[PDB]
């Protein structure tokens, strides 16, 4: 709960893009991430975070706090239509994504639960957290820029 909590707590990361809860990435990985991210942001308009958290202490799985935090950090549809919210469990090697419908609609279902049901759950569970958060975040640049798809893992 505390991490939950803090999550939801501390805002979004405006500057780095990532929310290493479980604290899986390193830091190269994070910066890679910042990088390739705040690239989309100045391109399309498209803000792309990431979570990596341990556990959820409640029933809910990861969709359901996804879209807690989606709220949270963006309470309204003018501030939260260009976001997306990419969560991973990493003791259940579970992901979830939601976003506003401009970002949805940019990416697409086909990429949208691909990322969640290979990317994420497969590298994880090889506990290649950061390959994990990388390539998905790698895969969900290409389809926003109308781009070939990488392919899972």
């Amino acid at each position: 709960s505390a991490s939950e909590f803090n999550i939801l707590n501390d805002g979004p990361p405006k500057e780095t893009y990532v929310v290493d809860d479980a604290g899986v990435l390193s830091r190269v990985t994070k910066s890679d991430l910042k990088k390739l991210l705040s690239d989309l942001e100045y391109r399309k308009k498209m803000r792309l975070n990431f979570i990596t958290v341990r556990k959820l202490t409640s029933k809910a799985d990861a969709f359901e706090y996804a879209d807690q935090v989606l709220e949270k950090w963006y309470p309204s549809m003018e501030e939260g239509n260009n976001k997306g919210i990419v969560v991973l469990i990493t003791s259940q090697k579970e992901g979830a994504i939601t976003g506003g419908p401009a970002f949805i609609e940019a990416v697409g279902e086909n990429i949208l639960d691909a990322t969640v049901s290979e990317n994420l759950p497969v590298l994880a569970t090889d506990e290649k957290y950061n390959e994990a958060v990388y390539s998905s975040a790698k895969r969900l640049v290409a389809a926003i820029d109308g781009q070939p798809d990488p392919g899972g893992p």
